């Protein structure tokens, strides 16, 4: 099913760099240079108190020292799940280069001053709907929501940050970099955090 | 900047009409994705969870849509296979950049009989058989060249091999679905289905 047609170098599969955050930064920078479409669209999995997963796309806003950062609403399914079970996993998949990056760890809600900054960095045209919507609750009246947001759209932004608008940091415990390789020997480079740094392994395809 | 790049029209009448039977909406969206040329529409980001409820994710391909859900193949000894065998609950997401559509598929995965696995294996191009035979998916790879040389020796057959132990087919039998579209004025359109005792409950969700 693969369709990749842009160059996809994976020298790290040979050299086994010690720091997977450096690999992550370099893969993302390469993705930006070669023009991958929506490279930061992360399929993010959380799980409820029974261990049942749920998934959705979120956008990675930043790569931090400990992992990756995204924004969402605290009262959404993902926010409620993360509040009780911080473990999460996300995958980036770039069709053009046949590459995946899998990111596993614990996601921690950051303080309100970080949320305030993230909110002000969103285009102000986003503020009305984000203010009126209680993400993932049932929507009883579509027109009423549309009209309330239109009222707020008439203002000069920015609007106040809504209470539940929050930023999570996914602090990584493991990562995998996947490339298509040659001869169906797909190339899998797996990192796991240790007490003192990171361990690295190749995995069978 | 907002990150959506989609520009293709993506009709979502079902958000207005609330069909009682969500598999018809799945079929409608996948057929349109095929007709308009969405790239790899069946690449599913599939989440499973370990014995402590810690999720893991990877892409798999949806091979078929069944009456109860969607079907994919994998190795039983992989991380996803070992997780599913202990905890059948899974969730997957399809995301189509070109139309700004997402499909979220939640349910329980059931391993299908070996006869089904045999049929799926034989439907794969036989060029895929050597590596799938020698690789113990997700175990540590200690010698890349040894695995390469082994698979090359099997590839000399130039014909189908027996199905390997552990090559398996799962059906994700759905208990809930969501269809997400970009909508108008950032009122993203979220159509959520949950199985009921008889049929399905359908709701719209706030974006
Ligand atoms: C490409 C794309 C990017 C998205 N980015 C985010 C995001 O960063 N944060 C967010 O809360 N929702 C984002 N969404 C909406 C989510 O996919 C989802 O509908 C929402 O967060 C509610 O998920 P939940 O009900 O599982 O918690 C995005 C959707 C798409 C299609
Ligand atoms: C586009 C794409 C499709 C894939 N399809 C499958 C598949 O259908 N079944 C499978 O076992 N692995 C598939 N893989 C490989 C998986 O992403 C993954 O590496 C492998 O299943 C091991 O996952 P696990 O260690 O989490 O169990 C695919 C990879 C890509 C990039
Ligand atoms: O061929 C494809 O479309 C995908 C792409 C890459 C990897 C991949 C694919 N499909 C698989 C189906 C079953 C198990 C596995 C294998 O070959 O052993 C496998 N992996
Ligand atoms: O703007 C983007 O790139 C994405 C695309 C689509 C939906 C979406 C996006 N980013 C969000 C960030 C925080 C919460 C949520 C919101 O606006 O309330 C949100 N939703």
């Amino acid at each position: 099913s693969l369709t990749g047609t842009l160059d996809a170098p994976f020298p790290e599969y040979q050299t086994l760099p010690a720091d997977p955050m450096s690999v992550l930064h370099n893969w993302l920078e390469r993705a930006r240079r070669v023009g991958i479409r929506e490279p930061r669209a992360l399929a993010l999995a959380t799980a409820d108190s029974q261990g049942r997963p749920s998934t959705r796309i979120v956008v990675i806003s930043e790569i931090s020292d400990a992992g990756v950062v995204f924004s969402t609403h605290a009262g959404s399914q993902k926010g409620r799940e993360l509040l009780h079970n911080p473990w999460a996993s996300g995958v980036l998949y770039w069709r053009e280069t046949s590459q995946q990056i899998i990111l596993n760890g614990q996601a921690v809600r950051l303080p309100n001053a970080k949320a305030d900054d993230a909110w002000l960095k969103r285009p102000y045209a986003t503020h009305p709907m984000s203010s009126v919507s209680r993400q993932s609750e049932e929507l009883q009246d579509v027109q009423a929501m549309r009209n309330a947001a239109r009222q707020l759209a008439e203002l000069q932004g920015p609007l106040p940050r809504p209470e539940g608008y929050c930023v999570f940091e996914l602090r990584l415990e493991s990562l995998e970099f996947w490339g298509n390789g040659q001869e169906r020997l797909h190339e899998r480079l797996r990192y796991d955090r240790s007490d003192t740094g990171w361990n690295v392994r190749r995995l069978q395809p």
